Formats: structure tokens, sequence, C-alpha cells
């Protein structure tokens, strides 16, 4: 019956963890994740998932991610979640960061946004990462990158791959709400 | 044509400034708000409208605020505001904060939520505020209460007006995302 399982993970802070933990949620049909960098040491990462098989799979899942290492507190049920946090998450960063923001677009099908993420490159820590996909052809993505003793240049490289990559560094709504 | 406004809201970051910023939209159907405690001087808030006469509407609303002396920033053809902030607004607060959160609902009338927002009372600073009411014929608030000498009670008086009023500060959503 239920169709959407809401959870909040906790992964480690550390560059490849994202990419770590989606691996792991590999045969899954995970329609959001939402992050912003906030403790030093643990991220918090909020995931919806879509079910076909109900709280059956919702269970498959939290035992998948416990097994695996990772801790989970199950919000599918949490009227909270439900009405008002799953709007709210993510927000400013902890303290000010050095970030180029981007966003991506790609067709879904099996396995797209894990294809999209093995191409980004862990040397990259990310410091925003946003995605959404409930049905639409297209999965979307926003994502920040912390600058190192350079800056990252996804645009001419990813564009060739297919992922409409744009620079939105300074778009308005990013830069009104969610920068440190 | 267009049917939605996202607009993005500076406000004094003092008592009472939300309930005057309400006030002055009071004609106008906003189906979201969300805010949480940021800059110390001037708060951000994140509003959503439904509209009726589509871009007139829209301009009569931009000019409104402008005119009672708030500034606005239009996020209603900003494709990251309609993909992504619009889901990532508002997060942990810019430091830790002692307060109560709450959650109420309301049947949806013609000003059920200003009528709401006056029975609060100035008193209090509202440290989180996430509103949220499309086409349900209940609103939803989700808010929480800087405690200052004392801390706020609010359920007996806002149960006994027909509000729904329960204390969500140990909300596993709010303590997981939302704290400081
Ligand atoms: C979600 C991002 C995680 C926590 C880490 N910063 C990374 O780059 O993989
Ligand atoms: C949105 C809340 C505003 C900024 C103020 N803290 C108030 O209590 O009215």
């Amino acid at each position: 019956e239920q169709r959407e399982a809401l959870l909040a993970v906790t992964i480690p802070e550390e560059k490849g963890s994202f990419l770590k933990f989606c691996q792991l949620l590999g045969g899954r049909s995970v329609t959001e994740f939402n992050y912003r960098f906030a403790d030093a040491k643990n991220a918090c990462i909020f995931v919806g998932v879509r079910l076909s098989r109900g709280l059956e799979e919702r269970k498959e899942i939290l035992q998948m991610l416990n097994d695996g290492g990772y801790s989970v507190v199950d919000l599918s049920d949490d009227e909270m979640a439900k009405l008002h946090v799953r709007y709210m998450v993510g927000g400013r960063p902890s303290h000010p960061l050095q970030e180029r923001l981007y966003s991506f677009e790609f067709p879904e099908s099996p396995g797209a946004l894990l294809r999209f993420l093995n191409t980004l490159g862990t040397y990259w820590n990310i410091s925003l990462f946003h995605y959404r996909s409930h049905g639409t052809d297209y999965g979307r993505v926003l994502a920040a990158f912390e600058l190192g003793d350079h800056e990252p240049d996804f645009e001419t490289r990813l564009n060739e791959l297919g992922y409409d990559c744009h620079d939105e560094t300074n778009n308005p709504a990013f830069r009104f709400f969610l920068a440190g």
C-alpha cells in the first residue's frame, strides 16, 4: 500500500562518501536526495524512495543500510516529515564555504543517476546536493563542489556527456537562501 | 496563464515582524511560507502564492510589497527555484537556539492563517516558520518559538481555539535535520 519511504541517513563527511552511499542504494528507486554541509564528521542525507512492494521493500532498504554500516532513521510514517520537514532540509552551510554550484539534467533510465555520479570524480568534495526525479522523464541535480587549490570547471566535459550542465553559482534563489 | 508566484522577501529580524508582513499580504492566496533564523538583522522569507490573474496579479503583489517597504526578489521564473531551491529553504539556524517547536492545523477559509497568527502573541520571537496549504481542506503550520526568561506553553490555549497544537520539539525529523 504505502508507496514512498522517507529516510534520514548518516554518512561520513569525507570525499567519495556520497558516491559509496549511492552505490549501496543502486537497485532502489530513489526519487529525492537532499544534503548540505553541516557537521564536520558526519553528514545527514534526506532520501525519498518510490516503493513498489510497500512495507516489505521499506524494511529491505532499512536492513540493507544497517547491514552496510549506515545509520538510518525511518521517517516514512513521521507526520512532520511528510507535512513540513521534507520541504525544509538543507539550507545554508554551517560556516561559509568557497564553492561552485552546478545544475545538471539527464533522461531517467535504470542507474542513470549513478552513471552520472561516477562521472563527477571523487577528487571534489560535495558541499550541497539535491536530486529530484518524480516520474518526470528527466532527473534533476543541483550540486556544489568545494574549491581547493583550484576551482572545478565541469561545463564542457559534462555537456559533452549529455548532462546539460550550467554554472548556478550566481543563481538568485541559491544566493538569497542557501549561500553561506 | 502562470498560476504560481515564488518570492524571496526580506523582513526585519525582530519580534512581530512576521505578523506585520502577513498582514500586508492579507488579501492574497499564499500557499507556502518558509523561514529559519539566519542573519541577526534581516530575515529571509520564501513565499509561494497561488495566482488567479497570472502576471497581472504577480506584478500587483511585487508592487504592493515594495510600496509597503519590503525588498523582494521575484523567483517565479527562476528554474533553480522551481526545480530545487523551493525544497531546500530553511535548514538549521545560524547558531544554536533555545526554542520550543509546535505544529498546528486549521480548516482553510479566507484569512484563516492570519486569524491564527494573531492568536500567537508577538511576545514570542519566531525562529522557524513553515506553512503549507495547497488546495487541502486544512492549512498546516510548524513554528519554533525562542525561549526567554520562561518557555512558551501554547497547547491548552491553542487547542481550545481549535488549532490542533502539538509539541514537536522532540520530533525525529526536526531533531535530525533542522535543529541547531
Ligand atoms: C553528500 C556529500 C558527502 C557528505 C561528501 N561531502 C562527498 O563529497 O561525498
Ligand atoms: C519570520 C519570523 C520573524 C523574522 C521574527 N523572528 C518574528 O518573530 O516575527
